[PDB]
């Protein structure tokens, strides 16, 4: 037992732990120790890590801008967040547990892994900071990290490092961002059939859709998404800008009430052969530069820096996309970039492959 497969894209060549031996941690405490560890690790996750309250539980006063019925979710006011972005929101009782709102620090040369569909963190997500770099997380869960709370949390935190990826994760039931990509350079980066389950209790929509779904935010980012499951959010899906070159192939976006990408300043989007599927609005903000492949001659302007053409999207009850950006694209030669099947088959071969358990 050990990772399966290969990172394709632009964190080719991760090796994580690589052929350590695999431990196989019994306690929260053990997981902590070994992510946080000196030493390649390879670790093995055979059973759910139940952190929810592990830290305790808060009590203070947030606020609720997007409504107060109960379907909706409230914010905690952090760094003042409710006085100089809602200073009109009406204050609200909040009680989260702790655990949540930071997650496990992730040092360098680790791999983990979960086995079948057993590995499992529940109320505390990951952390991949401080420069550590060469990680790989693969066939894991991540859910249930104060749903109801905005701040209350995020599952993949990436926040100045290198070469991480991130491959058959299923992500659920989160108070915020599923994904949050640094501030920092996080440099190559690559998100592979992971799912992205947005269907939540609590939503900053009210309506069951996850808002708070991906957002790019490095600072020098090259970052693949490749065979990934985004399914029922309601917006950042993804949110990309700062310094950011997303190559987005092969992905199916299905059920997105409310709208996916959000490009802005610095942000540049290839996106090929992905399948859009019942999204109201594909394309909401776009401040930054993006090529979508508008039409098969279009896609062969890309022989000349992927050294292949690019493929098109396909769209099922779906709103509109196409722009044509192609002075980015030089930034794409003497990168290693993920391959593309057609859209054809992205649907049926996402839903079977996309998050743990279909490793």
């Amino acid at each position: 037992v050990g990772v399966s497969g290969s990172a394709e894209g632009f964190a080719e060549g991760v090796t994580g732990g690589g052929d350590a031996t695999p431990v196989y941690p019994d306690t929260i405490d053990e997981l902590v120790s070994y992510l946080g560890d000196d030493e390649a690790r390879v670790i093995v996750l055979t059973k759910t890590f139940d952190f929810t309250d592990s830290e305790g539980t808060t009590t203070g006063t947030g606020c609720a801008p997007w409504g107060t019925a109960s379907a909706c979710q409230v914010a905690i006011d952090q760094d003042d967040w409710c006085e100089n972005y809602e200073p009109d929101a009406p204050s609200v009782s909040v009680e989260y547990y702790n655990a949540g709102v930071l997650g496990i620090t992730v040092t360098s040369n680790k791999s983990l892994i979960g086995e079948g569909s057993s590995g499992a963190i529940k109320g505390k997500g990951l952390r991949i900071v401080s420069g550590a770099e060469n990680i790989i997380i693969q066939n894991i869960a991540v859910t249930d990290i104060n749903p109801k709370y905005v701040w209350g949390g995020d599952a993949i935190t990436l926040d100045d490092c290198d070469l991480v990826w991130i491959d058959h994760v299923t992500t659920a039931r989160i108070g915020r961002q599923h994904y949050v990509l640094g501030t920092s350079a996080d440099n190559r980066v690559s998100l592979t059939n992971n799912y992205i389950d947005g269907v939540s209790d609590y939503s900053a929509t009210c309506d069951g859709y996850h808002y708070w779904g991906i957002y790019l935010d490095g600072d020098a980012d090259l970052v693949t998404m490749k065979g990934n499951y985004i399914y029922h959010t309601s917006g950042r899906s993804p949110k990309v800008q700062d310094n950011t070159l997303l190559h987005c192939v092969n992905n199916y976006f299905y059920d997105i009430s409310g709208h996916a990408f959000e490009i802005g300043e610095g942000g540049y989007v290839l996106a090929e052969g992905n399948v859009f599927q019942n999204v109201d609005t594909v394309l909401e903000t776009y401040e930054g530069a993006a090529f979508t492949v508008p039409s098969t001659t279009a896609g062969e302007v890309c022989s000349t820096y992927l050294g292949r053409d690019c493929v098109i999207n396909g769209f099922g009850c779906s709103g509109t996309f196409s722009e044509d950006s192609t002075s980015f694209l030089s930034d794409f030669e003497g990168k290693n970039i993920a391959s593309a099947s057609a859209y054809t088959s992205v649907a049926s071969r996402v839903v079977a492959n996309a998050g743990q358990g279909n490793l």
